[PDB]
């Protein structure tokens, strides 16, 4: 079969279980699409009742940025009469703002621009749909694909620049506060069978080097890349290519949403993270096997130094086998980062810069998370790793 009829193999990680994974392989002949620009697109996807099986195949670049007559929308486009960042940024200095929420005109008129934005570039994937990348330059740019439905397949596909025009100011995220912005490739958002095979996930031509700091924190204009919350469940993702980017999977969205336990079970396999700076993933609660996977940055580089790889957040249950993580002068412990209520992480194989380590004991973790991953394919010596993903994993590796 081709990438449009192809389904997720029958062991191929927390996607193939129960029903599995078939996206819209079994589409009629009238639920097969060819998309090149926002318009076709949006008509193909249609709304949440559009669940018989379909096939969309994505030719060339897609903006979502535009118009319903595919004119190009910037910020002047976007904006609210009320908005204007500098005085955004004049109400809201901790100087005289100090460290209260921002509240009143400035950001109500911010809130309002984002939703305008938000009308545009996010969309929602409907149930037993397969969306693929016909040929090698298959671009989605300033797209959020939302999925909440079951049974989906996003397979060879270029995700660039998830860019969000109306940055929010946050004084009390981190002790010096920080901007946040909304937009991330693909949100998986209570989304079911799902799986992301050979996409590639980047900054596009807007890195985060590329904005200015306010108020002495980087002017924020992306989230994440491929984020699942609200039970997220079997999802498989394979493959992908994420680079130059700075937050790029959260799986678990809040240590209050208990009602994650049991759910966000999710296999992450021969994914390549190049210059990312932290969450690949950053997990609370789920049952995650990330497996034959290659990490590599550096932590002085200028533009997106690396923090951490696994993020072991509360409740986590990462099952981790040989990954392959390359960072100049890291610690075996440094490779990932533990928050409160993350007590435990498997991995064996670790090979930090050519040096087999033990991520979990030297950060004094419980080795037992108690499950072991039974759906997976035939898994790489840690020796094969860099070799493998570099060679196989992105958009454009297939067609
Ligand atoms: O900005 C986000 O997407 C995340 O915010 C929180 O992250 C923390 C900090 O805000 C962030 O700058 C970095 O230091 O990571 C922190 C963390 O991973 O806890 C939330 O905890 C995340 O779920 C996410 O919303
Ligand atoms: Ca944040
Ligand atoms: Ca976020
Ligand atoms: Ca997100």
């Amino acid at each position: 079969a081709d990438l449009g009829h192809q389904t997720l193999g029958s062991n191929d990680g927390w996607g193939a279980y129960s029903t599995g994974t078939t996206g819209g392989s079994k589409a009629s002949s009238s639920n097969v699409y060819t998309v090149s620009n926002r318009n076709q697109l949006v008509s193909a996807l249609g709304k949440e009742t559009n669940t018989t099986p379909k096939i969309i195949y994505i030719k060339g670049t897609i903006d979502m940025n535009v118009d319903d007559n595919l004119k190009p929308l910037g910020l002047n486009d976007y904006k609210d009469p009320e908005y204007d960042l500098d005085k955004y940024l004049k109400a809201y200095d901790p100087s005289t703002w100090g460290k209260k929420e921002p509240s009143g005109t400035q950001e109500e008129a911010r809130a309002r621009s984002q939703k305008n934005q938000k009308a545009r570039v996010m969309v929602d994937i409907p149930a037993n749909t397969t969306i693929v990348g016909s040929g090698t330059n298959a671009k989605v740019v300033g797209g959020n694909f939302q999925i909440k439905s079951d049974n989906v397949i996003i397979r060879n596909i270029e995700f660039q620049d998830a860019y969000d025009y109306f940055p929010q100011w946050d004084p009390t995220d981190g002790s010096s506060g920080n901007w946040n912005s909304q937009y991330d490739n693909i949100t998986i958002n209570g989304g079911t069978h799902i799986w992301i095979d050979h996409c590639t996930f980047n900054d596009g031509s807007r890195p985060d080097s590329t904005s200015p700091k306010y108020y002495g924190r980087k002017y924020q204009h992306h989230d994440g890349q491929t984020d699942a919350s609200n039970g997220a469940n079997y999802i498989t993702m394979s493959y992908n290519y994420y680079h130059d980017h700075d937050k790029s999977s959260i799986f678990g969205s809040s240590d209050s949403k208990t009602s994650d336990d049991g759910k966000l079970k999710i296999t992450l396999h021969h994914n390549r993270y190049k210059n990312i700076v932290q969450a690949a993933p950053r997990v609370r609660f789920g049952q995650v096997h990330v497996y034959n996977n290659y990490y590599e940055g550096s932590t002085s580089s200028s533009s997106y130094p690396f923090s951490y790889a696994w993020g072991i957040g509360k409740s986590s249950k990462i099952y981790a086998q040989n990954n392959v993580i390359d960072v100049p002068g890291l610690s075996a412990a440094k490779t990932i980062s533990v928050f409160s209520g993350g007590t435990a992480l498997y991995d064996s194989g670790t090979l930090l810069n050519g040096t087999q380590i033990n991520a979990s004991a030297a950060n004094g973790l419980s080795s037992s998370v108690g499950w072991t991953p039974s759906l997976h394919g035939s898994i790489d010596a840690s020796a094969n790793v860099k070799s493998n993903v570099i060679n196989q994993a992105g958009a454009g590796k297939l067609n």
